[PDB]
């Protein structure tokens, strides 16, 4: 028993970060096979970063230029080139460490793990979600940059998230693993706001279902709802529509503990609507929604 | 900027974890060098729980009863003995991944990561601290026991927690690895009740100077306190006693922010008696106590 936010162990993804100079500028990169994946501002100077034309400064760039260090020994960079918004660094040796993976482009709402890094060196791990502005809320100070984001299926690493960039809100914006940016976010130093950060609903209910199976109850209520009546109530307080596929991603949960999907809506919109009044759920005061109904699932199965 | 509940990298010790079966019982072991850490409770029966006499069980025991799996190669048990609460297995074969380490026992009030395990086979890190009551809030169902919690600075992980017991609350009691229990708490399915659960003061005051770190700075007002007016209020709300010690320890989070460690306090106190009135704090809805000093630090310098 107990309910966790839990991130996937790091060792594969451990024994893929490397550190990446171009010039002054220091990130990380992730070294799988023989390729070495960094965000190419890399190759920025702070001057650089208000409106840099990358194709123009990566002409002045050659492979000698990208210094890969792994641990305390160099990579020899065999080979570059820039694919959206990261560069793919050929090495001459193959990762010997390389774990079967995937890039996945996740949709909001869905969580990894982040390996938070400084100087190819892992300081942390920890969960974020996808936020439905395209948004994380991550924990990345200055040479955390080319950090990744992962989920792993038994063996097989999903790398689904690079870190690129820090609004002046304090959120955080990045892409998927072929340099595509999530959102509407762009590698400059210029005026970048994040739409409204909604509630994922279908989180919330999957941890609804956690706290019930954990012996958290007393926001069971006598009460039920239909997706149109408890989407009024979410629009309201900015959670994210609930449709008939969320309801049959929640089944299995439902099935468990014998509560009806919409039954939990009906719990949901009570508390929405009353407050918590001072009291917790799974320790928390606020209504959590950086959980998966499989994040739920996997968690109180014990899943490896 | 942003500020997670962040776990250590876990890759060090996913390296360390084995599968120990003793008859039907599978659970979970810590190899380092030629030796195996479990639960002494691997010996026992459903049966056996209710009043174990581990003495006189493990005399029916030979080293060939212990089956002890890494990955899927077997390893070979030359020697078994009992320290307090866990077994040591002798094993022909250095762990070949054994990382620098250390055995600590930590104080209530201090954090450490968990590798969440099943069947020698890691399913998860999350971070977790030792109560005030000695219990921890952790996430381990049927076939955990024998995950451990740790601490890294830099290349050396300090193991101070092994899993072994679910109180009938949900909540989890565990040895050092030397096999001392955290607290009062026995490996017998017999009544055992936590005490209060006590709110660390100087962890939550560690993550409130996190909170100004990164631009929360709603609940800072124009007071100050004493630590004997502080220590009233703390009473009343059920808070762990500020001590000078204390004080000195948020030293380098009072230097980096100018707020001094009592008008904190007087921030703290205020939070207290007012409620955050439908607020939050980094993202959090009740006042955190799981991050200590040297965490807030850590995290907000970026070490690794
Ligand atoms: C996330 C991270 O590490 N960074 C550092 C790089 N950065 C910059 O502002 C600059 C890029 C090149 C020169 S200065 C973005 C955030
Ligand atoms: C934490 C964990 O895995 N366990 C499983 C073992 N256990 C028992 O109740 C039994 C011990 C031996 C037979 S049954 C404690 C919790």
């Amino acid at each position: 028993s107990g309910f966790r936010k839990m991130a996937f162990p790091s060792g594969k993804v451990e024994g893929c970060m490397v550190q990446v100079t171009c010039g002054t500028t220091t990130l990380n990169g992730l070294w799988l096979d023989d390729v070495v994946y960094c965000p190419r501002h890399v190759i920025c100077t702070s001057e650089d970063m208000l409106n840099p034309n990358y194709e123009d400064l990566l002409i002045r760039k050659s492979n000698h230029n990208f210094l890969v260090q792994a641990g305390n020994v160099q990579l020899r960079v065999i080979g570059h080139s820039m694919q959206n918004c990261v560069l793919k660094l050929k090495v001459d040796t193959a990762n010997p460490k390389t774990p079967k993976y995937k890039f996945v482009r996740i949709q909001p709402g869905q969580t990894f793990s982040v390996l938070a890094c400084y100087n190819g060196s892992p300081s942390g791990v920890y969960q974020c979600a996808m936020r439905p502005n395209f948004t994380i809320k991550g924990s990345f100070l200055n040479g955390s940059c080319g950090s990744v984001g992962f989920n792993i299926d038994y063996d097989c690493v999903s790398f689904c998230y690079m870190h690129h960039m820090e609004l002046p809100t304090g959120v955080h914006a990045g892409t998927d693993l072929e340099g595509n940016f999530y959102g509407p976010f762009v590698d400059r130093q210029t005026a970048q706001a994040a739409g409204t950060d909604t509630t994922i609903t279908v989180n919330v209910l999957a941890w609804l279902y956690a706290a019930v199976i954990n012996g958290d109850r007393w926001f069971l209520n006598r009460f039920t709802t239909t997706l149109n009546d408890f989407n009024l109530v979410a629009m309201k307080y900015n959670y994210e529509p609930l449709t008939q596929d969320h309801v049959d991603i929640l089944g299995p949960l439902s099935a468990q503990t014998g509560i009806a999907v919409l039954d939990m809506c009906a719990s949901l919109k009570e508390l929405l609507q009353n407050g918590m009044n001072g009291r917790t759920i799974l320790g928390s005061a606020l209504l959590e929604d950086e959980f998966t109904p499989f994040d739920v699932v996997r968690q109180c199965s014990g899943v490896t």
